[PDB]
């Protein structure tokens, strides 16, 4: 199970480039938006572009990018949420959530919050 990650606010899934971008798309057929989600603990997981073979990292200035290496910056809590939507928070900075803007653009993790809608992903088979 390959999956999409679909974000509530806007209407993007989430897009891992193979030049270390990471954005949303509205399009459901784009191969970048196939990814990979692999637990390490109980409730950690990475996040992996299956075509681009890079992980999901976060920043110490909060941006999203793809990284080649896993680093810790790589893993992130999956918790479930209301009505099945995940939300995908920082093991190292732990206040940050995964986020795109109703844009498609990343939101800095460090401008996110628990009850922003920013935050919420619907898991889709892809």
């Amino acid at each position: 199970d390959p999956k999409r990650l679909y974000c509530k606010n806007g209407g993007f899934f989430l897009r891992i480039h193979p030049d270390g971008r990471v954005d949303g798309v509205r399009e459901k057929s784009d191969p970048h938006i196939k990814l990979q989600l692999q637990a390490e603990e109980r409730g950690v997981v990475s996040i992996k572009g299956v075509c681009a073979n890079r992980y999901l990292a976060m920043k110490e200035d909060g941006r999203l990018l793809a990284s080649k290496c896993v680093t810790d910056e790589c893993f992130f809590f999956e918790r479930l949420e209301s009505n099945n939507y995940n939300t995908y928070r920082s093991r190292k900075y732990t206040s940050w959530y995964v986020a795109l803007k109703r844009t498609g653009q990343y939101k800095l993790g460090s401008k996110t919050g628990p009850g922003q809608k920013a935050i919420l992903f619907l898991p889709m088979s892809a």
